[PDB]
DNA sequence: CCGAACAAGCATCAGC
DNA sequence: GCTGATGCTT
DNA sequence: TTCGG
């Protein structure tokens, strides 16, 4: 991490704008600048050198100059001293609490973890589980544990129905040595863009993973998206493992390639690629890539038989998952 | 200067 | 109940 | 906050 100091500052600014100012485009600007700088293979010596990078503008170059000169950013130092900003930033670290709820809680005087714990009755279900596992969800997952989790998920899925295909995506598929959570893409031949021939396809999998005590809690659940909590089993007299966030996404079987591109990410990579798609005259979601008409309206889905097919449409060279961590 | 900035599932709420 | 907007999340 | 046009 050549420029870790700069990218930390930009990320802290990103988080301030999202959580406190509720300024989504400022948030995206700082996040993109941090991503482009994190990829940059030289130690940055000035804001002017940084300003040559796409996504670093005048204002960010000035902050980089102040940071390189002093090691600090005065703007951030004040933000950390502001109690309301500090408390709002803190509360958004609970899963289910965003900037609106965080500011509403602070208004009601709920400003600390203890404050939250004694006010469980003011939390919705998602927020309540996020508070329950607050510390655990802060811990990263070593890839060695990701492998054990993969093995459990893929084998339990096979026991429900041998025609399910479960793929672990996210940072795991990009080869990361540690992950924030586990992301499972799920397909079954009975669920295509053309019909749903069996009900409960996601439910059956969730229920099986609950039965074997792998899934421990649910944050949200519908017919195609599950967001929840899981935990590896531990040996006799060993510590328990931390509880972990798990997302499962059932995708139409014929739309796997758009689905695995979406769920492999990164999130910034997806934003970058979807923005370039638009400039090339296409729109990409997790299901399809479609041409944009002369008006702007999305046309019919184009045929896709590999992830690389999607890169070709927008005239991008293919990038392996490992080169998509932006 | 100024408009666009990725795309969408689930939970929750207001209004009907 | 349903529809649409908003929050929060991937 | 940044960029393209
Ligand atoms: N198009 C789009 N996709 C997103 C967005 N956020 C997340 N995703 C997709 C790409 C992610 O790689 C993938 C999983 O979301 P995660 O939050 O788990 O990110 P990821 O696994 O990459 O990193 P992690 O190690 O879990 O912190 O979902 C988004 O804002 N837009
Ligand atoms: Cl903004
Ligand atoms: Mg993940
Ligand atoms: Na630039
Ligand atoms: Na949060
Ligand atoms: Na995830």
């Amino acid at each position: 991490t050549l420029n870790g100091g700069i990218t930390d500052m930009l990320t802290e600014l990103a988080n301030f704008e999202k959580n406190v100012s509720q300024a989504i485009h400022k948030y995206n600007a700082y996040r993109k600048a941090a991503s482009v700088i994190a990829k940059y293979p030289h130690k940055i010596k000035s804001g002017a050198e940084a300003k040559k990078l796409p996504g670093v503008g005048t204002k960010i170059a000035e902050k980089i100059d102040e940071f390189l000169a002093t090691g600090k950013l005065r703007k951030l130092e004040k933000i950390r001293q502001d109690d309301t900003s500090s408390s709002i930033n803190f509360l958004t670290r609970v899963s289910g609490i965003g900037p609106s709820a965080a500011r509403k809680f602070v208004d009601e005087g709920i400003k600390t973890l203890e404050d939250l714990r004694k006010n469980e009755d003011k939390l919705n279900h998602h927020q309540r589980i996020g508070l329950k596992y607050f510390g655990d969800f802060e811990k990263r997952i070593p890839r060695e544990e990701m492998l054990q989790m993969q093995d459990i998920v893929l084998n339990e899925v096979k026991k429900v129905d041998s025609e399910y295909i479960a793929t672990v995506c996210g940072s795991f598929r990009r080869g990361a040595e540690s992950s924030g959570d586990m992301d499972v893409l799920l397909t079954h031949p009975s669920f295509t863009s053309e019909s749903t021939k069996q009900p409960k396809l996601l439910h059956q999998v969730v229920e099986q993973l609950q039965k074997v005590h792998f899934i421990t809690d649910t944050l949200s659940k519908g017919e195609t998206k599950f967001m929840g909590v899981c935990q590896l089993p531990s040996k006799n007299d060993e510590k328990e493992y931390p509880h972990r966030r798990i997302d499962i996404r059932l995708i139409p079987k014929d739309q796997y390639y758009c689905g695995v591109l979406y769920f492999t990410g990164s999130d910034i990579f997806n934003k970058n690629m979807r923005a370039h798609a638009l400039e090339m005259g296409f729109t990409i979601n997790e299901y399809t890539i479609r041409p944009l008409g002369v008006t702007g309206v999305a046309g019919e889905p184009l045929p896709v038989d590999s992830e690389k097919d999607i890169f070709d449409y927008i005239q991008w060279k293919y990038r392996e998952p490992k080169d998509r961590s932006e």
